[PDB]
């Protein structure tokens, strides 16, 4: 869902930082 | 859709490791 998705994006971003 | 849930799952994997 919606959060799931969201907390996706995060590690994505964590990963590319 | 699946391969971003795929994805997704080996971004928690690589986290936890
Ligand atoms: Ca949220
Ligand atoms: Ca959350
Ligand atoms: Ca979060
Ligand atoms: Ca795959
Ligand atoms: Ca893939
Ligand atoms: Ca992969
Ligand atoms: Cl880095
Ligand atoms: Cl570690």
């Amino acid at each position: 869902g919606e959060e799931e998705l969201q907390e996706n994006q995060e590690l994505i971003r964590e990963k590319s930082n």
